């Protein structure tokens, strides 16, 4: 029999799902969550062998381990050890589509563990083994005797070893298969790997047990009285002296308690359950749970006797909150939620898909510090410690079933087939049976990207039947199906519509206004941050804040899924799909996160932080309206620090303590602000600072900020008459301008500034030319490769029009001396295959004071695709350690993503000016720049600059950041106009028309001097 | 592995469910439903062995059959052959309740078949084997090689034998187990048996196949234009030249056709199914299908090539009807249905649960002739020929899934467990996949008596998701759960409420009026006809006709489930639970049908026929309002025959042709009716006669009848002065009265009429005494046995009060001669343990003309339970061949069940006066009797008489009808007052207060003479 090739068999001799059990024998040890000695961890050094097929495994492995097998640590994935190549694929299945049959070449991992069991465990009670996760299917042997079979990969599999274990030395043998019929339900967009990637534990229970318990909370309209209903299910012999005690604790203080004997209410004509008992505990003025204030209680269920002798104890964490939907609005504790969620994949920086507590805690801290209040367990149930840490730290959790058949054509082939109805149920129901006691979990999810079938509807309303306390959602079928209470499309745009046949993604504002539609909209996936991305996030959050039924969404996604490889010298470097020999692969589409693999923040994280602030600011006159977006907490750990700056020079500042009610308004009256008579723009900047240290933040954390323009003083002063005039000399090929120390040289053949001299030091390695092309971004490329070309992609439209190939032709290059200046007029045109795309007309005025003023007028054809860039390009010959600039910063910003950057004077190291994206592209641009100082050079005007050690040509050719080599000198790109980056999705043109260079005529002025 | 003890494994290598396939290779052979040679019947002589356990089966059976094995016919049940004892149980499981484990003693039947397969079948195509039903689980071997495993019992199991079959001699070996884990879902109230009880077939298909097809009909508001949507699914290689033709035929006339290549509409983001194709055929003025006019079309689906070469053809029957629910009303074709349904168990008279076409046709004819328009497939899917015969003959079908866990405590133990969610789905989904193309099936059913769980809800709304064309219902959980569109309680009463805890059965009129309730009410089970039963049916149908949302119900049930045993002389006799050694058993609760096991009608069938007439009559003045209850047919084969009778003597009659629109009204004006001056009551009787022969009825069938009282002539004449006076002689112990030939003798010790003499022939074997007790009915006993006594049962209240034990005490017995008569006054009292229950005072007047007038006054105590009877009892010494009576008849009727019997003069054989109920009880009563003639004796008055050869004492002692022996003479019971029989249920007191003898004082007069 081949159980891995049959969807009707998903388990053999596997125990029922339940909430996590520690099997305490002391109620005080359960209350404080002390470790239980009845639970043993089998994590550690296991013996491992690899085989190309399960049939190649010798049967002598069932008796003793092979001498040729290696020692590995469990949990791990054997693709991170050299036994296989991890396979990255987005939509296409990594195997031949032929359900439910897998290829004969099925990689097999044979794990073995030799251990000992105490004799007290064997005399009484039941001993079970728990596998928290095995990818994908596995067969279990205990002492050479077959125990059972498991198929699911993200839910624990539990087997009874009481009749298998022996005193002394015991050997457990697990045969794990890479591919199974369940892998057809596991088409998630991640790295496909395999192995025992989660914890292995051994649990000992008494003869009579606490088999299950369900804890629910019911409230009134005011949330001042609460009823905790705890229903307890036992296994074993029914005895009249058996009693249960349900105790609720806040810290060390008992709040409520209840003791009843076994026996339930009459339900049917035959009676009720004799092995179940329900307890109703009344709580007066409970402390409600939320993402703002995570108030937690400890619920201890003690199965004992009438004498008071404790048999067993099970403890859990209970949060008094109630999540429901009324009037098309999702309410938690009676208040409409605004979801600031993010999609999270379980990707360890070093160990692949093996998750520990440290990475969970770090990820939670960076999400909470960046104003994220929710998280999506995508696309599978997570590690049960993740949920507990979410309850402790206060994050909303959307628990999603491990179902995805994105590679099926059509996508609902398996979900409409009743033959796959059992197996899918085993991936849904058990999940609920594991996670219905966590208050962090507020929304159940059927899965992702599986079309719409009747199995989805059946499992959906099954969850509605068993657990009415949580709303449940599903994307497939167009996000309007009967299988969702919450509208959750992926990558739907704010204003424009994209009507695909029979699954149209209408705009969210239009979607809410459709005839007969009532449900709230929370985006399951939006704002694809794949590389240099996340443009239009301000539009998304403006729509969220303006519309009551637009309640936020989940950003895709948190962390890049890149794997560490090593070069010839052993230096580590991040790698993506296709770097391990896996073919076919979706090349860099595994990196969509807001942080790097080592949890280094991207510049997009600052924009996400600014757009998700819980404090909104409105400057009117000289007063500030501060509006809270907290729903349950008072502003008790926040103060407003304001400052006024004249062109980056501070003038006045102050600190005001914030006292704002939840979703309330506060007025702050600033003192008499300075009124300078010096030229420049006055900027008012406010920041919200937390003085005390929270469990997730440190003392002085900035949670919100805002900037406005105050009164402006335009400069009307005139420069003094420079005593020296520039000498202009005309050669047969060059124009040479002297000002004593400073010498400019223009080449009359190319028409560009050939060379600059200060003393005898050359300053330009390449001439100052025009640039209308950038290194293509991940949003620009989309899903277009060399083999398959997408004509809608921006990079393909640019290279089809010859933007990367067009050659500059010199139309005019004249020079003439003025009274106190030398005037250089140039005029070029860029042509491709006889078609003129761009025409540049520049005027260089060299004054006697030393400044060189460049006026640039660019004509762009309307029929050619809109250029990504209009500016200048040169390579300086000097590498300076510091870069100074008066402008927006200090992070990377773009025309469609700049609301987070503040206008000030920023000084940064040169290496900080380059964003180390794994896939090289355009990066490091700083918008709104009024002044730029680098070495001896100073540039003034209004421009967007990026300064780096890598040319745009090198950034275009190179596919990995570790292959980049620093070039001689420093590459500078000053641009009059720059095009937005997009970010609605990464397979369609996402740049809005307001951020496209579509005017046709552009003008910009620069001043180049030596400070 | 023990697959029969694991709910996660319900099949192994079993093919998907589909509508029935014949695999035609000629479209004309498919259109006419000619037999297909690609389908072979394996029914016939198989080799069979019996084993106490599957482990006791030798493996040599896998190679060749055992020499000790017998030859049986397939299909059959081996409990009908002596290998096992069939077990009857109602609620208690026949095995130890320990799911999913069955006892080690599991009876095993090993079937073997040796056959041959043509070599043309092996060269090309796929050969499969179909088991239409195997009870319960089975393992299959072909030529000694294991093929698969099946678990379901009422749905076909199909296995692929293409890679197993060989040229020449092939052997198939089936191991069938009596008990499995699926038997926990098979707790239906029937005879538990086992074996291959349905057909076994072998089907041959090509390489490319028609795997499935779904046919649906969509209408407009008028039902004049129809769209037939036929969706076709194929298996095999996808070729561009493959085409499908969907042809619709009415007789030999093609109505519509459509041809399209394979390829469907775009459904998801990945596209659509390339192996599916949908055809939309427009039909102009279709002939709608209903139970009144079953208009059928033949739909032929031909998979062929572009050249026109036919590959394969599949044909089905299509009825254009649309069943929906609006405004809380169930509409078929826009008209509100009034269900006249009945519950049917598949019980063959001789072969147990093996159903053939003859029994189906006969059952359908008796249902349609008795005004039944619907049937419930309870509690399991039926034989696929049953549905086809229902479409041909026009019966509505409620298809019910094979799920019932009535023995679980609580009843929803398995249906709330997600672990049983897969298996239950395999019993639901596949059923739909077999029966969604039959227009006879109008209502889907999840099952019966399983409580309410989340699995019921999930499967319910799964059926809603796949098949919206039919409403779907479920009883469990109190019949108000979210798992029903149609309210279907069992045995809910018309007016009185019975509030069980958490599952109350409120009265239907009150149920419809509950706050927030909207759905229509159709009773799934009502009017329990267990033996002498079905009282209050008139109340049920009055409630159905008065209330628009009360749309009828299903009577439980059609046929008695009794098995034929043989005595010492080989004479067959019907037997019930406990007659085969099965213990525990529910003794005669298997016989609840309206017909006997040999399809002999019970007297209750006449009442069912009269209460379900499609014609209602209202007499006003001398005109008759005839109202049709047909919804789709015109009265084209009906005429009204009226007659007027004076005390059973016909006077005038006539025949009027009926011309009534559907649910219309017609006035019939009778001619000048006779006006007799003779004494007596005039009765007007109307009958609806069908002159022509329908497919289900014969020429002259009576479908409805009604009777009214016309003007009455009270008798004021005086009897003549008799010349002779009776001589009265007083003895020391007797009173003797002479009238020449006729001599009466009263015993002065007992006070009763001791003897009657005509000539020298004695006429009484026992004296004429009072009787206040009857042989207890099945409704009177209820669920009370000798071991467990139910105090609420009527028989236990009667025997606890001493009604069957009370002794008559003589208070007064006097005699005195009158002028022309002799007057005998008697007065008794019945006492038990010093408590007087009844007091009888009789007056016997013996006139000189010959008549003996008896006036009886009975006083009944109020605190004692109300007697079932108040009348006289005697045993005549003469057995006459004929019984004549002027009164209601000619069938058995009772005070609460008499609306079907007509008042006339009926002459019947004596053997016809005894109803042969299998469990003996009170029977043969005739109500409203004005005159009774038997031998030389004549009785006049108003009384209820039953005349038989068996005493009430013998009917009480004896438990089987074959043990009854005819006594000397003839037992006669003339009763002044009789108590109703009940029939709302058979476990509670169902007799209404208006039919109980609760007045306290009663009076009746009789006249005894010699005609």
């Amino acid at each position: 029999r081949r159980d891995w090739e049959n969807p009707g068999v998903t388990q053999l001799n596997r125990l029922a799902a339940h909430p996590p059990f520690a099997s305490w024998r002391n109620s005080e040890e359960a209350r404080t969550d002390r470790p239980s000695q009845q639970l043993r961890s089998l994590n550690g050094e296991w013996r491992f062998a690899w085989f190309p097929a399960p049939e190649a495994v010798p049967e002598s492995w069932l008796e003793c381990d092979l001498p040729e097998a290696d020692t590995v640590v469990v949990p791990s994935n054997w693709q991170m050890h050299g036994y296989d190549a991890p396979i990255y694929t987005n939509v296409t299945y990594p195997i031949t589509v032929n359900p439910p049959f897998v290829p004969t070449e099925n990689p097999t991992g044979c794990y073995s563990l030799t251990f000992n069991v105490d004799e007290s465990w064997l005399q009484e009670g039941q001993t079970r083994i728990i596998f928290d996760g095995v990818n994908s299917a596995f067969h279990l042997w205990c002492n050479g005797r077959w125990v059972g079979y498991g198929q699911d990969s993200r839910l624990p599999s539990e087997f009874d070893l009481s009749a298998f274990l022996r005193a002394g030395e015991n050997r457990l043998a697990v045969m794990v298969l890479r591919w199974s019929d369940g892998s057809y339900l596991e088409d998630q967009d991640m790295w496909r790997m395999s192995g025992i990637f989660r914890d292995v534990s051994l649990l000992h229970k008494p003869t009579t047990q606490i088999s299950d318990f369900h804890v629910a909370t019911r409230f009134n309209d005011d949330f001042s009285r609460a009823v905790l209903e705890a229903e307890v299910q036992m296994c074993g012999e029914l005895r009249d002296y058996l009693r249960v005690t349900v105790s609720l604790w806040q810290g060390e203080t008992q709040v409520a308690s209840g003791t009843a004997p076994f026996g339930g209410e009459i339900i049917d004509e035959r009676g009720g359950y004799a092995d179940r008992v329900t307890l109703r505990l009344n709580v007066e003025n409970p402390k409600l749970w939320s993402a703002e204030i995570p108030n937690l209680y400890r619920a201890v269920v003690e199965l004992h006797t009438a004498d008071g002798t404790l048999i067993e104890a099970e403890a859990c964490d209970v949060g008094f909150r109630e999540v429901r939907i009324e009037n098309g609005l999702l309410l938690l504790n009676g208040k409409p939620l605004l979801i600031r969620g993010v999609n999270r994949h379980e990707h360890h920086p070093l160990h692949g898909q093996v998750m520990d507590e440290q990475t969970m805690v770090q990820d939670i801290l960076l999400m909470k510090q960046n104003n994220f209040n929710a998280v999506r367990c995508s696309h599978y149930p997570n590690h049960p410690l993740w949920y507990t840490l979410c309850d402790r730290y206060g994050l909303y959790v959307v628990d999603e079933a491990n179902i995805e058949t994105h590679g099926m054509v059509p996508m609902n082939r398996l979900t409409d087939d009743p033959r796959w109805l059992p197996a899918m149920s085993e991936r849904v129901t058990r999940m609920v049976q594991r996670d219905r006691n966590h208050p962090s979990v507020i929304i159940w999810s059927l899965g992702n990207e599986s079309g719409h079938g009747a199995n989805h509807d059946a499992l959906y309303r099954w969850i509605k039947s068993v657990d009415p306390s949580r709303p449940v959602q599903y994307e497939g079928g167009g996000a309007d199906t009967t299988a969702t209470d919450i509208i959750c499309p992926m990558y739907a745009r704010v204003d424009e519509d994209q009507p695909f046949p029979a699954v149209p993604k209408w705009s969210i504002k239009k979607w809410l206004s459709l005839p007969g539609e009532t449900r709230p909209l929370i985006l399951c996936e939006y704002a694809h941050a794949m590389g240099n991305s996340l443009g239009g996030f301000a539009k998304y959050w403006q729509a969220f804040r303006q519309y009551p039924r637009l309640q936020g969404g989940f950003v895709w996604d948190w962390v890049d899924q890149s794997l560490i490889k090593y070069d010839e010298n052993g230096n580590p470097w991040s790698a993506y799909g296709g770097d391990f020999g896996d073919t076919p692969n979706d090349r860099q589409f595994c990196m969509n996160g807001l942080v790097f693999a080592d949890r280094t923040p991207h510049p997009a994280l600052t924009e996400a932080k600014h757009q998700q602030q819980f404090f909104q600011f409105r400057l009117s006159g000289q007063t500030i309206e501060v509006t809270s977006e907290y729903l349950f907490r008072h502003s008790d750990n926040e103060l407003l620090h304001w400052m006024v700056a004249l062109d980056g020079k501070p003038l006045a500042s102050g600190e005001v303590p914030l006292d704002v009610a939840p979703q309330g308004k506060q007025l702050i009256e600033l003192p008499e602000l300075p009124q300078p008579e010096s030229a420049g723009q006055l900027w008012l900047t406010v920041r919200v600072v937390q003085p005390n240290a929270t469990a997730w933040s440190e003392a002085g954390h900035i949670s919100a900020w805002q900037q406005w323009r105050l009164a402006e003083n335009l400069s009307v002063t005139l420069p003094a008459a420079s005593h020296a005039i520039p000498h202009l000399t005309t050669s047969e090929m060059d124009f040479c301008i002297e000002l004593g120390n400073k010498r400019w040289q223009f080449n009359r053949q190319s028409g560009f500034l050939s060379q600059m001299w200060i003393g005898d030091k050359k300053q330009l390695l390449t001439p100052l030319r025009d640039q209308f092309t950038r290194a293509p971004l991940d949003n620009d490329i989309g899903v277009s490769e060399a083999t398959r070309i997408d004509p809608n992609a921006w990079v393909e439209r640019w290279k089809a029009a010859g933007h990367y190939q067009a050659e500059a032709a010199l139309l005019q290059c004249t020079a003439d001396t003025l009274a106190d200046a030398v005037l250089i007029t140039t005029a070029h045109a860029w042509q491709h295959q006889g078609k003129t795309l761009f025409i540049s007309r520049k005027t260089y005025r060299i004054d006697g004071s030393g400044q060189m003023a460049i006026t640039v007028d660019v004509e762009v054809a309307s029929d050619t695709p809109h250029p990504a860039r209009i500016g200048l390009n040169c390579q300086l010959a000097q590498v300076a350690e510091r870069v100074n600039w008066l402008g927006l910063g200090p992070q990377e910003n773009y025309p469609d993503r700049l609301t987070a950057a503040c206008f000030d004077r920023w000084d940064l190291p040169l290496s900080d000016m380059y964003t180390p994206y794994v896939f090289p592209s355009e990066n490091g641009l700083r918008c709104g720049t009024r002044e730029l100082n680098y070495g001896p050079h100073q540039w003034r005007g209004d421009f967007q600059f990026n300064i780096s050690r890598y040319s745009q040509q090198q950034l275009m050719e190179t596919s990995h950041r570790h292959l980049l080599h620093a070039e001689e000198g420093t590459w500078l790109n000053i641009d009059g106009f720059h095009m937005g980056i997009g970010g609605d999705d990464s397979w369609s043109p996402s740049v809005s028309a307001e951020f496209q260079l579509s005017a046709g005529r552009y003008h910009y002025q620069l001043v180049w001097c030596q400070k």
